[PDB]
């Protein structure tokens, strides 16, 4: 279903304006969900319109609540989402993060009680687009069972790094190899993960999408090591923010709500020359790039640099959504 | 062979006077490769020893040289370890970021012509021990290619991310899934790695430590994700410190020195209780440990629980050196 970025955000606006949005605030948030989309990020874009919506309904997001300052210890300061739509505070909070960074060099921004943000790469970005180093996480509910359990009792935990180089580079990865979105697309299609992404009930690893949808068995990226990262990121930022932890929104919340975010912000033009910058960053850049690749058909790419082409795409074949997708957003209406 | 703690330290200490290492830094020197082989860590402790004083006396390291500041935009600060000594400067970057964040809640030391500081986990740890949370990471000379390459472009460039929890939870984990000292430890014993490690020359993945130590293949950790984060790490070490990235040391210098290390502390008493931080943190602790196994018999490990139990163990049977490794030690003062 080819659609128009104005066609996508109208429907997100008036979806939200119906269910108790100010138009305001409707629109703001309308906006992000169709930035995400028409940059590549479907997933997280207009595809989790959907589900969005159900928890709005469900009270676990105010519309009308805004965030709020707690603490202040001069470059570091921890908020309160208060349930407040996830990509509109989080967008706000690294704003902050981003200020906070000009006047100390760096700055960071713990929040609780805070919302789903969707797309965690595009905080990062907005930060990378500033100049700024970005860097960002949040917690979730349990989706993936720690390192040698069966059991989910860790979250997907999303690690966001975004530098200001030309073309922007970033990384937004899940600590569970593959994310439950990429299975379910595998599955539909009928084919298996390129690499193993998961436990079958014997505990032995596969890369069939199906057998992991069903025991919630999803294999960690790294193994033990992405087990690992996801429960430090977990900490920190439950303990910035003296917030929830996955296991608190797990077994204390209705659904997912209420968790945690982090949001890291730093200056680099105010360490580093221009011209400096850009040559020291080209050359890491063709370094990588130009190495013999696996595959000579296939280019080596970097992190992120996606994002720039997808984009530049979409804005010029335009915009293409899921049909099924796109069926129930429509449906949402009436 | 077992040796005591001062007789390690000793043995250390000798060498370093004999290769004209100050009185007071070679005891400082001695101390930190002992407490490190104490703490269970041979690979980067006792074992390295050897390595460290042949760049040493190759003029890689200056003994002498002391961490110059250069810069300073207030919770982050650029410094200049001019070819210092690795372990003993990075102790004292790591402090400066302490001190940093004792004041501004948040603190940043971006270094330059660094040397390789041993065990980075060292460093994250002594953070939190002083109650803050420790997060750091170094770049090097380019040992593994980027994903979709098979050539080496890319660094190990190891992040450590240290909880000041009870017992300290810990990630110190490299790049690459798995390092090259563990794929010797395998091929010597005839062992194949628990999971898949590198390339063989057909460019599929293997789990032979040989072919892989041969071509030099080795898999980064999650593929894609880990040779991304590399990259993304090296970046930010290399502007925030305006330094060497790992193009720049691999193909500028003679040997792995001049690199670029981050140091971050976060200061957590000021935002969350004792009694709340202990509690949090114990709930997120148990919600792994609690986890049903896919084991019945084994427990579910967290990250960096290991070193407590390997210091009580050495710090009561006494410290087990490699027999050939203490007499290669010696046979420097011959
Ligand atoms: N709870 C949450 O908030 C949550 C949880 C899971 C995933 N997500 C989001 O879902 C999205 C996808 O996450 P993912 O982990 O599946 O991402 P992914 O594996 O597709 O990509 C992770 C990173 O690796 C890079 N990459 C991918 N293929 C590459 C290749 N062939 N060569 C070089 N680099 C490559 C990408 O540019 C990206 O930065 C992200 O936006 C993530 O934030 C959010
Ligand atoms: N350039 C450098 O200076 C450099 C380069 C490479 C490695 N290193 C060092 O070598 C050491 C080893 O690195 P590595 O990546 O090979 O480590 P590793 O894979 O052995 O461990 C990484 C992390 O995973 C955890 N872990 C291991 N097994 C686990 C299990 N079964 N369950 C749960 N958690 C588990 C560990 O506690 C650790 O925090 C580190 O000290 C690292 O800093 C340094």
């Amino acid at each position: 279903m080819k659609v128009t970025f104005e066609q996508l955000k109208a429907a997100f606006n008036r979806v939200l304006i119906s269910r108790g949005v100010d138009s305001e605030t409707a629109d703001a948030c309308a906006e992000m969900f169709a930035r995400t989309t028409e940059s590549g990020v479907y997933s997280h874009g207009v595809n989790r319109f959907p589900r969005f919506i159900q928890q709005l309904e469900n009270g676990d997001i105010i519309p009308d609540a805004q965030p709020k300052r707690i603490t202040s210890l001069g470059a570091i300061e921890q908020w309160d989402a208060q349930r407040s739509i996830g990509n509109l505070t989080a967008k706000k909070m690294m704003d902050r993060a981003i200020e906070l960074a000009a006047d100390h060099g760096i700055g960071l921004v713990a929040l609780r009680n805070a919302n789903h943000w969707m797309r965690g790469g595009s905080y990062g970005w907005q930060a990378a687009e500033k100049g700024y180093i970005g860097i960002c996480w949040t917690n979730s509910i349990a989706v993936m069972p720690p390192w040698g359990a069966k059991e989910c009792r860790i979250g997907t935990n999303p690690l966001i790094v975004a530098i200001p180089s030309t073309p922007i580079t970033m990384v937004d990865m899940s600590m569970s190899m593959f994310s439950y979105g990429m299975l379910e697309v595998n599955r539909l299609a009928g084919r298996q993960l390129p690499v193993d992404g998961g436990f079958d009930d014997e505990g032995n690893l596969t890369k069939e999408p199906g057998v992991i949808e069903k025991n919630r068995r999803i294999l960690p990226m790294g193994y033990w090591k992405g087990s690992g990262m996801s429960i430090v990121l977990d900490m920190i930022a439950t303990l910035l923010s003296d917030g929830a932890s996955v296991a608190e929104v797990t077994q204390d919340n209705s659904d997912e709500y209420g968790i945690s975010q982090i949001f890291i912000a730093i200056e680099v033009d105010k360490l580093i020359d221009g011209p400096t910058r850009d040559a020291k960053l080209q050359r890491i850049m063709d370094y990588v790039t130009s190495a013999e690749r696996a595959d000579e058909n296939q280019a080596i790419r970097l992190p992120g640099h996606e994002f720039t082409t997808l984009l530049a795409e979409n804005r010029r074949n335009g915009i293409t959504v899921d049909d099924s997708v796109w069926a129930k957003i429509q449906a949402l209406l009436e």
